[PDB]
Parts: C-alpha cells; sequence; structure tokens
C-alpha cells in the first residue's frame, strides 16, 4: 500500500496472509473455513495466516492453517488477467473471535464514488523498495468506469473495476494482491493489478467481487 496508513493491529480481522515460506499476498476470510484471494496468486504449498499484524513476529493472537484445497476461476485468464479470483479452503476451521472475523459477500454490486477500505503487507514506495512488518490501510473511492477504461484502454472488463486516486500518490502494490477492497461492509474487490503503482493516472485494477458471488457460494457449498 502506497500513501496508505498503519491500520493498527488486527483492525481488518478478515484480512489474511498467503504463505508459502513468507509473505507473498493477501485474501480475505469469507467464513470460518474458506477464504477469496486472486488466481494469479495460486501457487502450491499455501499456508493461510489469520489474527496477523506484523507478519515477521508472533505476537499471540495468530492462527497458521494449512490450504487443502485451492480453486482457481474456471475462466481466468493470466494474460489478461479477467477473471482474477480464486477460492481456498483451509485444511481445519479458523477459530471465530473479534481479530479473526469473516466479511460478509456483496448482495448486489458498488457504485462510483463509494468509499472502500483497502489493505495488505505490499511495498509502500511508489518508486523504489521497501516492504512493511504491519499491515497497512488505504480509503479510496471507486472510480468511473469510464476513468477506469480511459486509463487502460483495451485493458479494462467487466469482472474488473478501478479505485483511487488520478493524481497519484495513493494506491495499493506488489504484496497486496488478492488482498480486500470492502465497500460499506462488503468485499467488493480483490487487489488485481495495475501500472506501476501510485502512478499519476494510473489507478489500481481490482476484481470485481459481486459478480461472482454465485459462483462463490455455489462453489463452497460443494467443497
Ligand atoms: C501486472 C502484474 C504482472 C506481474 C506481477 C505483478 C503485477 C501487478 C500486481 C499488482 C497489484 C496492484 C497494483 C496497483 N498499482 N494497484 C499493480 C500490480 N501489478
Ligand atoms: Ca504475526
Amino acid at each position: 500500500i502506497v500513501g496508505g496508513y498503519t491500520c493498527g493491529a488486527n483492525t481488518v480481522p478478515y484480512q489474511v496472509s498467503l504463505n508459502s515460506g513468507y509473505h507473498f499476498c493477501g485474501g480475505s476470510l469469507i467464513n470460518s473455513q474458506w477464504v477469496v484471494s486472486a488466481a494469479h496468486c495460486y501457487k502450491s504449498g499455501i499456508q493461510v495466516r489469520l489474527g496477523e499484524d506484523n507478519i515477521n513476529v508472533v505476537e499471540g493472537n495468530e492462527q497458521f492453517i494449512s490450504a487443502s484445497k485451492s480453486i482457481v476461476h474456471p475462466s481466468y485468464n493470466s494474460n489478461t488477467l479477467n477473471n482474477d479470483i480464486m477460492l481456498i479452503k483451509l485444511k481445519s476451521a479458523a477459530s471465530l473471535n473479534s481479530r479473526v472475523a469473516s466479511i460478509s459477500l456483496p448482495t448486489s454490486c458498488a457504485s462510483a464514488g463509494t468509499q472502500c477500505l483497502i489493505s495488505g503487507w505490499g511495498n509502500t514506495k511508489s518508486s523504489g523498495t521497501s516492504y512493511p512488518d504491519v499491515l497497512k490501510c488505504l480509503k479510496a473511492p471507486i472510480l468511473s468506469d469510464s476513468s477506469c477504461k480511459s486509463a487502460y484502454p483495451g485493458q479494462i472488463t467487466s469482472n474488473m473495476f478501478c479505485a483511487g486516486y488520478l493524481e497519484g500518490g495513493k494506491d495499493s502494490c506488489q504484496g497486496d494482491s488478492g488482498g480486500p477492497v470492502v465497500c460499506s461492509g462488503k468485499l467488493q474487490g480483490i487487489v488485481s493489478w495495475g501500472s506501476g503503482c501510485a502512478q499519476k493516472n494510473k489507478p489500481g485494477v481490482y476484481t470485481k467481487v459481486c459478480n461472482y458471488v454465485s459462483w462463490i457460494k455455489q462453489t463452497i457449498a460443494s467443497n
């Protein structure tokens, strides 16, 4: 997260860190047994880490659970990142508490202008590199589809939306991938892609979760 702020320990209880010997992507807990992340975060040997703040220090409220199954969306296209969503089932159900909680799925799509909360452990520098230990946060509005498509001509599909600031300075980044974009208490987006980080007229691109609620619900119920 670039231009963001330190969230505060466990203030985003649904935020998860995917670890394969190191943090490589974020995710969102949608119920005690399932996590939603980005398809481009797919990899073998994933351990889900819940209740995390400083990912390099065991602070006492964490739960480390191995993934038993990963399901990448059937239509995911790695070339274009269209349908960049994946489900991860935990080997054992997480113990839900104030620091480890699920985030509800949307019942409808959010409109442009709606303010959302984006979080993650990605790089915090627009130019250069610096990875934080604690969770970073960023409040950003959903941008109009016209402004989104104008920034990325011929790259935006109906399964994507942009959020952030066209002036630059605030944006998600490398390491935040797969993480949550919550608006009005619902998981509306997944950190997917963008051009560089916090660059002018190059807002972040997010997977439009509302288009996948039926798939998520049906897939979880059958697995
Ligand atoms: C597009 C891409 C190809 C290969 C590896 C990483 C990425 C990538 C992920 C990613 C996440 C977020 C952003 C952003 N500036 N909001 C940009 C990004 N860019
Ligand atoms: Ca920790």
